């Protein structure tokens, strides 16, 4: 689509980059809420399509058509605020209802000039966040990610696409989803969106799950018939790390019970190792609490080797079988070095209720909990804050 006039104010949010040898320096990003969240409407304010389908046929029977006819609206700082996100200092407050209203944001980092996201090189480099899981319950999922998404949101692939990453457009991850555009351009043939994704961080205050999905096409690839699925080019599973899911169900949870508390503040610190030759091959992952380093817990079932951190060896173990046939480690180590998009959102699931995130192995949820409808009478208006970003050298973005 083309955006209106109407005049767009990114929140502004502080993140740092840090070294061994000169500690963490701070610098301005701003945040940018997805392209649909921005409202694409019709002149007569019909929509232009709904996520899972191609975009409105009358509206976009051509690439350029659709241009012209799918206007996306800018968002002003009430706007931002209405669609549950505000910033402040180093701080991204994500609200899954506004006035009962879900609005359920999904937002990407952008660099200072807004005009570009953020790419982080991840491979051999260390990455911490600060976050406050207290208000998500069972069903919820508090998100953290990277994405290979174009980092100007796909203006360069074609002289229709106007958004850009500074309307929040280009977005991609491993589930090759079917949306209305793709590049910012009318995905007029329906082919499903997909990259290499990596989940740092998929959570509520029950269960927290990490979570690496390599694709075997670079950067933004649009797929068809089987390619979007399950023997695909992309790995919709992912090779997971869910505490308890290797038999260690004290390790994180509400409360002093557990090792990592997720009614209080705590410090998420991640680590990709790389070798020599700069392939990644470890994914490692420590928690700071009161001031003390938690160390992840070894693997306490049969089988996988008897370590505490991602690798090859483990997600074979575990049967992650569409990551290795993919590529594993390496390929989704390569992604992460020709650089990655900054995700963070909120959301719930009708569907299954994130079963596969905390219920049975995955966590001590039950069945019906983590329906929308039971989560309000938990907590009637779920949220999470991501704060204090630190990207740098392996060693230098926390410490006790
Ligand atoms: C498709 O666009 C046409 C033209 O504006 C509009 O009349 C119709 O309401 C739209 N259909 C949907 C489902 O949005
Ligand atoms: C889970 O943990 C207990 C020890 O806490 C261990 O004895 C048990 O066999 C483990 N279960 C599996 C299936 O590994």
């Amino acid at each position: 689509q083309t955006p209106d006039k109407a005049k767009e104010q990114h929140p502004k949010l502080e993140t740092y980059r840090c070294t061994k040898a000169s500690g963490c320096k701070k610098q301005t990003n701003y945040i940018v809420a997805d392209a649909g969240i921005h409202g694409i409407r019709q002149k007569n304010g019909a929509g232009c399509g709904d996520w899972g389908q191609k975009p409105n046929a009358t509206a976009c029977p051509d690439e350029a058509s659709c241009a012209k006819n799918c206007i996306l609206s800018g968002m002003d700082s009430n706007a931002y605020k209405n669609a549950g996100i505000t910033t402040s200092g180093n701080k991204l407050r994500l609200q899954q209802l506004i006035n009962n209203q879900l609005v359920s944001p999904r937002v990407y980092l952008l660099e200072e000039n807004k005009k570009k996201y953020e790419m982080l090189h991840l491979t051999g480099t260390e990455f911490s966040f600060d976050v406050e899981m207290e208000k998500l319950p069972c069903g919820m999922n508090g998100a953290l990610y990277l994405s290979e998404m174009p980092q100007d949101g796909g203006k360069s692939t074609s002289r229709n696409s106007k958004a850009g990453a500074y309307y929040g457009a280009g977005y991609c991850d491993a589930q090759c989803y079917v949306t209305p555009f793709i590049n910012g351009v009318g995905n007029i043939k329906g082919q499903g969106v997909c990259c290499n994704e990596l989940d740092i961080w998929e959570a509520n205050s029950r269960a927290t799950h990490i979570a690496p999905h390599p694709c075997s096409k670079p950067g933004l690839y649009g797929c068809t018939g089987d390619e979007c699925g399950s023997s695909g080019i992309c790995d919709k599973a992912g090779c997971g790390w869910n505490h308890n899911r290797i038999n260690v169900t004290d390790f994180y949870g509400r409360g002093k019970q557990y090792k990592v508390d997720s009614t209080r503040k705590f410090t998420v610190t991640s680590q990709f190792v790389a070798n020599k030759q700069g392939d990644l091959i470890e994914l490692h992952r420590h928690y700071i609490q009161d001031n003390k380093v938690i160390e992840s817990a070894v693997v306490n079932i049969s089988g996988p080797p008897k370590i505490n951190f991602i690798n090859d060896k483990y997600c074979a173990a575990t049967g992650a079988n569409e990551y290795m046939r993919l590529g594993g480690t390496k390929q989704m180590g390569d992604a992460m070095s020709r650089g990655m998009v900054l995700a963070m959102s909120v959301w719930w699931s009708e569907g299954d209720f994130m079963a596969w995130l905390d219920q049975g192995v995955a966590g001590p949820c039950d069945a019906t909990e983590g329906d929308p409808k039971n989560i309000v009478k938990v907590q009637p208006n779920p949220e999470v804050t991501f704060s204090n970003i630190r990207i740098g050298e392996i060693g230098s973005t926390s410490s006790v």
